[PDB]
């Protein structure tokens, strides 16, 4: 039984970040990883997604070429070219992460970890035992798929993982789900030329975002050529002579349900949720608490219910983002190895960018959330809607919408929501301002940068 | 003699902003404008410049098309197409500004104003007299050109004004100056296909910016195909059979001076400075103080040396930006018509974006300035340099450099300097944070947005 100061199960964002900081602090750490280092973000998430987004962005910009004084650009996007380049780049990152671990003197234990029956918390990987007084579970999650029992033929569809395996651009694609991943995938496939449908159970996407954003985002998708199938769900999927045939039920409220067949589908992409990876951990041997989806339950300090066992990142099921897993993993290392007992991540005011077209940036409370927290009488919002100057000379148009949610007399900024060209890079510093507790006067007292989109947020009235 | 509450001379950024706010406050105002409303920013500055920048940005992005999986885009940029569209857009803005004035009930007096000999400050426009207890001079500036006495043939060159009159893309262009305008023009002309040279008196451009930025900016220009002629200046210009011939002296220190002829020049663009527009105002009839360049001298509240006479914007020669003129003009209206005596613009921490390729964003003190303000022992900087993820798959490359200047033990953020893709939209919120007095912990405690360039500023170590 090899003993370490810190054993981290999972070599993705949270697990690596935590292991690296711990090692800086003098800890003797080891990371168990059964697949590729970098985990979801590098292999099948953040990185490959962004590359595909940059590609889709090229496609749109190329539509404006002639408007800008150039000759029309004519053609066909070649999926395999970019796919090969994207894979290579992921390969480069995996090699860097491995090197980062080595330079830090962190041991990499390759294989699938599981807890043992042993009294003092101990794991087994490939027959060998490993123990530490602090063990971090950072095993992440996976895409959720429907059971054949509920939706026959569901296994004919792919997930976001399968999306990163595709080698040709699917001619006809149907995406099921209304969350950010669904939105992102629909936007990429459509911009690159796939005849794309997005099938959502209600009338808008991103229903948990501020309502200005869910409305605007739904319209932008339609305007970009994505067919949004509202109040619809899949009833069955079948393999026809040439592709898939999707049977769906559309049930608009105030109307009779109607069943429709969608034929000749090349790609059926389930983007319905993520499930935690805890199933094969043998958690029950230690009696570690999970919720009914399999998420590990933790407190504000990432503690599980068992002493010396922690969990961070996707596996915990809250704020499923690369930077949160990293920040939580880091704060945890400072708490354990630097003896900073108050060291923990604040889960409020975490900013998010959704890589739609145009991108979305959000931080803090939606208007409804502020209304429930402070009361209608105490909430004031400011908003603007305009066409960015980039489109002054284009036939194709996109809008920029921004909304500021203020609370109390002081007009504290408690929420910022926007969608528009450049909003992906614009959000970070306002997130800093929001975290510091800025009020509207603080924004108003900052001299604008002209001509930009960003200047609209400091000149709202 | 028609009397008003407020008479504003100049209908550009500062003059309009001040007049509009004053009118909201109940003032009976009139704006004197001898040319087009909107003044420099709309007609020959900010707006038309940005449109030309967006165009140049299209040209660069089109170089990456094939790398992104598309077929090579082949050609020739058509200057007149975009020029016509740009003019139209400026026409649209002029009509809006005029309407804004009318809706506000501000009187527009068309013509050239000059002060009179009269005791109580009074102006004359087209034979008629006008007076007010508060008169704002906001007459802006103009491009500076060399005297034929010092540089013979200088009048064969054009200025940034003339740039906006061009109808064809000049084949060979030489830009003289090393400030932001020179840099911007060089970058646009070059990206659009002009064989461009930038002639600077020293070895770097933007010598007043933080030294990381002047160095990086000079390299980016060279990398983009702009020939930077260092330690050079124009000695004479002459009209040859086919274009202009520029005689220049290059005097590298530690070397003998060398004279060179630059032949076949289509466009010689002077971007050497701006001069205030005060010459024809008859300021001396009121004894209003100017410096030796013709700038009107004012105090912290925009007061001139004469009671009831103020000046804002370019004419004052400090912080020559559209938003500063606006903010100063607004604060002034609140002071005069809302009786807010402490109402004035803080000229510290004004953010600037330079529309180079990639763009530059700066706010606060350069490293040297912080060193002079706090002492070397009290200044700590953090910086990063990386290749944005956008170029992971391109043969063409650009860099992103960021620098954070902190002061004292607390590591107050006193300067942010960066150059890179997306830095034009990234700066605004960090400018808010800097204005609020953020420290490095405030940045560090803000969760990053992945994957973006902006996230680098919150993860500096
Ligand atoms: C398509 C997609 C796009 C996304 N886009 C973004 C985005 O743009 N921005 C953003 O912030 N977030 C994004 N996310 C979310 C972000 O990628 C995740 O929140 C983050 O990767 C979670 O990190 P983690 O450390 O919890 O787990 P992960 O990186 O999944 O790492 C878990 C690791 O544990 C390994 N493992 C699991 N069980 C075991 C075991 N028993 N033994 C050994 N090893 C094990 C797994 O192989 C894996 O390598 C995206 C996610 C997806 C799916
Ligand atoms: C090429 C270029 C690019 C620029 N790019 C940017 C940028 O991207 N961002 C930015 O922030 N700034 C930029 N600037 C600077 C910005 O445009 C100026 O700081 C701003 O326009 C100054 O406004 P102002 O109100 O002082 O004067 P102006 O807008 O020049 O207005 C002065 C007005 O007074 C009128 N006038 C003058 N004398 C008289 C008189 N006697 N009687 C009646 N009317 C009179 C003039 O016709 C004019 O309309 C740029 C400038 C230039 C030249």
């Amino acid at each position: 039984v090899a003993s370490y100061d810190y054993l981290v199960i999972g070599g993705g964002s949270g697990g690596l970040a935590s292991a690296r900081r711990a090692a800086e602090l003098g800890a003797r750490a080891a990371v168990v990883e059964s697949h590729k280092l970098g985990g979801t973000c590098v292999n099948v998430g953040c990185v490959p997604k962004k590359v595909m987004w940059n590609t889709a962005v090229h496609s749109e910009f190329m539509h404006d070429h002639a408007d800008y004084g150039f000759p029309s650009c004519e053609g066909k996007f070649n999926w395999r070219v970019i796919k090969e380049k994207r894979d290579a780049y992921v390969s480069r990152l995996n090699a860097i992460y491995q090197n980062n671990l080595t330079k830090s003197h962190i041991e990499i234990i390759r294989g699938h970890a599981a807890f043992t029956s042993d009294p003092k918390p101990t794991i087994e990987v490939s027959g060998k035992k490993y123990t530490a007084p602090h063990i971090l579970i950072a095993t992440g999650g996976m895409p959720s798929t429907p059971h054949e029992s509920q939706i026959p033929g569901a296994s004919l569809g792919i997930t976001s993982d399968g999306f990163f395996q595709l080698e040709e651009l699917p001619g006809r694609s149907v995406i099921v789900g209304a969350g950010y991943i669904a939105v992102e995938m629909a936007g990429i496939l459509s911009a690159l030329g796939s005849k794309t449908s997005l099938m959502i159970r209600h009338d808008k996407v991103l229903r948990s975002f501020d309502s200005m954003i869910s409305t605007n985002c739904t319209e932008e998708l339609e305007n970009a050529g994505v067919e949004v199938l509202k109040f619809s769900q899949v009833k069955e999927v079948k393999k026809t002579l040439s592709g898939l045939e999707v049977s769906m039920v559309t049930a608009v409220p105030g109307r009779l349900p109607v069943m429709t067949m969608i034929p000749d589908v090349d790609c059926l992409l389930w983007a319905i949720g993520r499930v935690p990876n805890t199933k094969d951990l043998s958690l029950n041997k230690l009696g570690i608490q999970t919720d009914d989806k399999g998420h590990i339950i933790v407190d504000e300090f990432q503690n599980t219910n068992v002493k010396g066992i922690y969990a961070v990142g996707d596996v915990c099921g809250k704020a499923l983002l690369t930077p949160v897993a990293i920040a939580a993993g880091r704060k945890l290392a400072h708490r354990l190895f630097e003896y900073k007992e108050d060291s923990k991540l604040d889960y409020n005011n975490i900013p998010t960018v959704v890589f739609s077209h145009p991108p979305i940036g959000t931080v803090g409370l939606t208007e409804d959330e502020a209304i429930h927290k402070y009361g209608i009488e105490n909430v004031k919002t400011y908003s603007t809607s305009f066409t960015p100057m980039y489109h002054a000379v284009t036939k194709r148009k996109t809008k920029c919408v921004m909304k500021m949610v203020c609370a109390n007399k002081e007009e504290k900024v408690v929420g910022i929501h926007m969608q528009g060209l450049g909003c992906d890079e614009m959000l970070q510093g306002f997130a800093v301002a929001v975290k510091m507790g800025a009020t509207k006067a603080d924004f108003d007292n900052t001299v604008a940068i002209h001509p930009t989109s960003s200047e609209e947020l400091v000149t709202l009235r």
